[PDB]
């Protein structure tokens, strides 16, 4: 087994609605500036990655590049993205010398597992020979349609045919279908949910790449006590239990790593000691049937398994970790996170949430600069950011959200779909 | 290195307009029965690549799945075939025990070389340590749109914001501007890409999965003395030269192969000298940059980068070929895919054809079912198409379409986009 270490990597500001970098009608620049293309992401993602790795100068030691994305050929009407990524450390200098041409490129997809996917195929390049250096990038642009438009395209990771009919915003509905199963077995609440956001939104507010950084929510304006808090889902069966701060947000962005073999560091002249390196001590997938349902909607049974998978292979238990990422795609979601990485029991996430267990001061920090719900959701570039999150925690990179007790080890759990598919992660600071 | 050997696959029909067994109004059931979905044809794929390769039954010794497809989200509003690939064993059979629940999944894409693209995952992941049985399936239905409409589709593998604008069939578009580049420099004729199409037709006559396998062409019909053969595009700078016979059809089908290492011959009761397996020598695979394209049209620079890399890695040259396929989206691409292999020099891919070298009955069959032309083209099956059909001539199984003399050697060459993703395998039989 050839170990894979984490080199170095990128997050670009996570934009969109809310936000003061993205560009609409209340903003100064509103006409005469646009906000960056998917293209423009990927470029800035690309040479970000690189220019942190030490790799500026000597992109042509990277033996390959994989790209997480799941709408960009319906958002910016652009699939074929790993020549898009072959073409990005000198985007808009045309003729320039590229020392990416060539190399082995693709895009991988698996809804908003994506950018864990891509860091999966990079691994089994390392480990199988064929690279010793992978560039693994996620990017997303979802800011250019409607909100309405953006909730079917987004459909698309359900099982369409049998699935669309349930609301236009085919997803937030049918994590309220969960929620409706969960508060009717008293798993958890909405007021644990609500718990969930507070702390999301505090945790952006030290954040200066979150989406959210600027928005400032307390408990109460998560719980519905703010009238603009809307229960905005049209399937009646289900509205009552989805709230607006209970979503992930429309957000546009990217996230880049460098991943190496030993071999890799050789070549870049680094020790395995080196103190700017992670370890990724095992990575898992696990994906379930998009056709059936199972029937405990308190149980995320895929993320589960991945999770499982990666802590069994990393020799380690869910109690041993000292901070996490987890795919809080809703509220509902990160709190049925808790229980599938193992931090809970079955039915026990909301005495993590009670007592402030996850947050930046308690025992296991999760989302430590905002998750999904206020740092952002540019899909396919989520599961790369939360690798390098864990990245930046254990480097001391965090700023206002540096954890005080640098970790020595973490994990990453990322879910495409309704718990379809899951990749899991467990990294190690050196 | 661990060696690579194809145990078996399935192709399964490929369908669109001028099939008999596309359901319009020529057929028995129209009106009664529909065409079969993204989802059938997944399924079909997934059981028949099971069982022509003796895994029915034992489904679960399958360490994973890797899915090409290309325009599944446009096509049939459906993304994250991961999990649709995981259901696809059970498919119908709600409540039915699914030997592959929890095992890795993903989807792959790189335009028309997705398939090829999942097969180098697949390989990535055998000779990684992390699986010894994989399952590579691709898969597409493009029918459920007009030719039309699926350009503007299909264009998601250009750059779509620079090269849309020349034509509502973006890529029949940009072959044609190559063939005026390749005309004007006497590269080869519009005649002679005429016989590229008459000896796809007269292949695709011997083979009943064929999509055109009913019509038959003659070289008349195919040259531009048919008047009903239509130059069809609506750029007039590059209208006159392409013809309908010169384009590859708008399919649907799927294909699918079982992968296995050493350890996974083993595990299924099998010899790496059992005469059903196939090696894989190399693989391997080239990107260029989507946003600058080579002034020599004449020259296909990233395929024939991928083809030196897998013939290199081989310890082949092109003249120990005795069967290849090589990706025809267009006549105009199979006399360039000659050259970029290296079964022909610079300029004298038009000898091959004039001499008919690359017929059944010459020295180096090429596309000896039809190729894209006339066996079909579903972009995301395309890939492991080539793969199973050089399969099928090394195992004596093409019937009609089968060679003189049993091929030792093949080669495929798997292109994506206007050659921006190649990817190239050599196969030797056992
Ligand atoms: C599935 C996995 O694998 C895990 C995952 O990743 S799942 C992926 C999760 N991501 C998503 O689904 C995206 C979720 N988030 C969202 O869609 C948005 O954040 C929202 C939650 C939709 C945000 O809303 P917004 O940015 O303000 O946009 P907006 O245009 O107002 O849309 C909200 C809708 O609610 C209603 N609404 C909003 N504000 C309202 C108000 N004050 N009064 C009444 N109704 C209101 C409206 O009907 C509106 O749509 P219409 O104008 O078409 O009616
Ligand atoms: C992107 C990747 O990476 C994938 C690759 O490998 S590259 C992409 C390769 N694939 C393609 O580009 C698809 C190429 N093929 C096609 O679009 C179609 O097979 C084809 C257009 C050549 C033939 O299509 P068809 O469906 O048999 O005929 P039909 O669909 O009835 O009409 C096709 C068009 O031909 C023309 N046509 C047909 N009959 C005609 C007639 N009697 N008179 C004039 N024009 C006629 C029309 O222009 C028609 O389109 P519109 O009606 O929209 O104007």
């Amino acid at each position: 087994a050839s170990r894979v270490f984490i080199v170095g990597g990128h997050i670009t500001p996570f934009v969109g609605k809310g936000s003061p970098l993205f560009i609409d009608k209340k903003h100064p620049d509103f006409g005469k500036k646009k906000n960056m293309t998917l293209e423009e992401i990927l470029a800035t993602t690309v040479q970000g990655t690189m220019e942190h790795s030490g790799l500026s100068g000597r992109e042509g030691i990277v033996d390959q590049v994989v790209v997480g994305n799941f709408l960009g050929e319906l958002f910016s009407s652009q699939g074929h993205l790993g020549p898009a990524a072959i073409g990005s450390l000198t985007y808009g200098q045309a003729g320039s010398k590229n020392p990416l041409m060539y190399k082995p490129a693709m895009r991988v997809e698996g809804a908003a597992a994506s950018g864990g996917l891509a860091v999966i195929s990079a691994m089994n390049a390392l480990k199988s020979g064929s690279a010793d250096i992978t560039l693994a990038v996620g990017v997303e642009v979802q800011t250019t349609a409607s909100a309405r438009v953006g909730g079917d395209y987004l459909a698309r990771a359900a099982d369409y045919q049998r699935q669309r009919q349930l609301d236009d915003f085919t997803f937030p509905c049918l994590f309220a279908k969960r929620m409706k199963y969960i508060a009717e077995h008293n798993h958890f609440t909405m007021e644990d949910t609500a718990r969930v956001a507070a702390k999301a939104y505090a945790n952006g507010n030290k954040n200066p790449l979150a989406h959210m950084h600027t928005r400032k929510l307390t408990f109460e304006q998560c719980n519905g006590e703010d009238p603009s808090n809307v229960k905005f889902l049209g399937n009646e069966t289900y509205k009552e239990y989805l709230r607006m701060t209970d979503c992930s947000q429309v957000s546009d962005g990217g996230a880049g790593v460098v991943l190496a073999n030993e071999e890799g560091l050789r070549k870049m002249g680094l020790s395995p000691n080196d103190s700017r390196l992670v370890e990724i001590k095992s990575i898992a997938c696990a994906v379930s049937n998009l056709y059936e349902d199972p029937d405990d909607a308190c149980c995320m049974f895929t993320s589960r398994q991945a999770a499982q998978k990666a802590l069994s292979m990393a020799n380690i238990k869910p109690s041993d970790l000292n901070v996490a990422e987890v795919h809080d795609c809703f509220t509902i979601a990160e709190m049925l996170m808790y229980e599938a990485l193992g931090i809970a029991e079955y039915g026990h996430a909301k005495d993590l949430i009670r007592n402030g267990d996850t947050t930046l001061e308690g025992r296991i920090p999760v989302n430590t600069g905002g998750g999904l719900l206020s740092f952002g959701h540019p899909v396919g570039a989520t599961g790369i950011k939360q690798i390098m999150e864990v990245y930046r925690q254990m480097k001391g990179q965090c700023e206002a959200y540096q954890m005080k007790k640098i970790p020595a080890l973490g994990a990453t759990l990322n879910m495409g779909g309704d718990d379809k598919t899951a990749v899991s992660a467990v990294l190690q600071n050196i």
